[PDB]
């Protein structure tokens, strides 16, 4: 019983960490110049 | 024999390549600010 569906899943959770991510840094850096 | 996992999959790793190489725009510049 073998399915591709969580591997496409865990490569959607990496690429919204990776977002995440992002969103952090930018929230960071947007705060840092006001 | 064909698939369309793996092309999805290419799809997947250039977004994610295009996602990195923002990761480093954004860590580049916020460096070069501070």
């Amino acid at each position: 019983a073998n399915d591709n569906s969580e591997e496409m899943r865990h490569r959607f959770r990496q690429l919204d960490s990776k977002l995440n991510d992002l969103k952090s840094l930018l929230k960071e850096i947007a705060n840092n110049i006001k």
